[PDB]
């Protein structure tokens, strides 16, 4: 029993984690097959970065100046493109270490694993979500762009999050593998402001069932409620509304606890209402949101990898 | 920056994980050089765990019936010996994954990643803490037995911990890779008590360093106070007492930012005494205890491995 805010087994990844250099800025790349792909702005100077022209200061690059070291050993890079806000630099060299892999663009409310790296080196794996308004909430030091969030599916790594900048707040934003960013960001030192910050309502009620899974009960409460009524409540408390198809999704927990979806909607509600009293759950004394309905079934269930 | 419960990076310990069977028991094993090391209790059946004679039950073994999977790869079992609580099975094949090591032994509040595993397949990774009471509250469910937590040093993997079993309360317990338990626990299905859980007081003032860092000062106060003082408030509390020792190893968090540790004591005090207010810590609405001082500056200055 017990639950923990877990990541996925990192090692697939660390595999393919590379240091890139462009004159002299150094960052992170991940190698997969005889390709590499990095954030973009690995071509800018610190002045660059206030109003950069990609197109234009890409022309005064070549394939050479693109240094690629994967551990202490040096890559030719043999052909480069932008893509979106990615660089993909072409090696001569497949990766060994490349596992099966896809490319995701997640959802806001989804999370994944993120492996922190600097100077192509892993720091540390920690697990995250998108927020609602396209931010995450990392652990990221200069150096650390292009460290990448990702799922396993068995032996699949689905990678799904490259990280590329801070903003003033101190969230942190990136793009999907294809160079689009999440949200609105662009890659430039500008001020820009991220967007309510709203609670992912359906993560909530899944960490619940974890808690009630696990023994913590004293939350349950003894009333019922509807999914409008419910979402009146949902919305001043930004907290983001259920829908029919989160409940659906909910629908294996409520059959393995007996709870009713709707029976812990108010149970949700009451505590939104009344607060904690000082009181926790599953040792938090906030209502945790970074658990998705299936990452509640993995961990109770002791899926692998 | 940021702030995040953070684990290494797990690949070399993924790389030394396998299946162990015996009889109709199946757990994980640790596959380093030419020897592997499980739990002693998969031995056992459950009736046997009531009270368990390992020294007869092992009597009735031998080299062929102890059977180890490396990945879908069979290794060969060439002798067996019992070191306190773990059964060593040398095998014919040293692992080709096996990465720089040591096996220690740690102190009550020091911190270590647990990678858990089912039929020697991770399943994930999260950081924990050795509790003063010598448990462990991680996450982890029936055939999770044999699962490590280590720390890593740049190349070097230092394992401490190799899970055993969970108490009637939830919580875990288990051994040294010498097999030795931490804390009085015994491997038999006895109800088996833990101890005061308190809290690691040293650990929360690395952590209210790090908020500082990160920018969360609110809980900053206008006071002082003195070891003795802040102890007598401590125990109140059920926190751990406070030694110089403790002072002396948050030096540089008190050096990096220009608050003496006696003041950090007088603030933490007053969060003792009065509670949060509903505020957040680092996203936290309660003191966390399971970063080290160490643990800390890695983070905030971005180490690698
Ligand atoms: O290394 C750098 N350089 C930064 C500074 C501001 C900036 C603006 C742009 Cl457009 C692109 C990259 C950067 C940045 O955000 N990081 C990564 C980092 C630091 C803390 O958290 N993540
Ligand atoms: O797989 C098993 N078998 C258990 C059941 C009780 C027990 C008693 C002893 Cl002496 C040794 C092993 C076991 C156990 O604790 N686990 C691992 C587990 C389950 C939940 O958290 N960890």
């Amino acid at each position: 029993s017990g639950f923990r805010k877990m990541a996925f087994p990192s090692g697939k990844v660390e595999g393919c984690m590379v240091q890139v250099t462009c004159g002299t800025t150094t960052l992170n790349g991940l190698w997969l097959d005889d390709v590499v792909y990095c954030p973009r702005h690995v071509i800018c100077t610190s002045e660059d970065m206030l109003n950069p022209n990609y197109e234009d200061l890409l022309i005064r690059k070549s394939n050479h100046n693109f240094l690629v070291q994967a551990g202490n050993v040096q890559l030719r890079v043999i052909g480069h493109s932008m893509q979106n806000c990615v660089l993909k630099l072409k090696v001569d060299t497949a990766n060994p270490k490349t596992p099966k892999y896809k490319f995701v663009r997640i959802q806001p409310g989804q999370t994944f694993s993120v492996l922190a790296c600097y100077n192509g080196s892993p720091s540390g794996v920690y697990q995250c979500a998108m927020r609602p308004n396209f931010t995450i909430k990392g652990s990221f030091l200069n150096g650390s762009c292009g460290s990448v969030g990702f799922n396993i599916d068995y032996d699949c790594v689905s990678f799904c999050y490259m990280h590329h900048m801070e903003l003033p707040t101190g969230v942190h934003a990136g793009t999907d593998l294809e160079g689009n960013f999440y949200g609105p960001f662009v890659d430039r030192q500008t001020a820009q402001a991220a967007g309510t910050d709203t609670t992912i309502t359906v993560n909530v009620l899944a960490w619940l069932y974890a808690a009630v899974i696990n023994g913590d009960r004293w939350f349950l409460n003894r009333f019922t409620t509807t999914l409008n009524d419910f979402n009146l409540v949902a919305m001043k408390y930004n907290y983001e509304p259920l829908t029919q198809d989160h409940v659906d999704i909910l629908g294996p927990l409520s059959a393995q606890t007996g709870i009713a979806v709707l029976d812990m909607c108010a149970s949700l509600k009451e505590l939104l209402q009344n607060g904690m009293n000082g009181r926790t759950i599953l040792g938090s004394a906030l209502l945790e949101d970074e658990f998705t309905p299936f990452d509640v079934v993995r961990q109770c269930s002791g899926v692998t990898f």
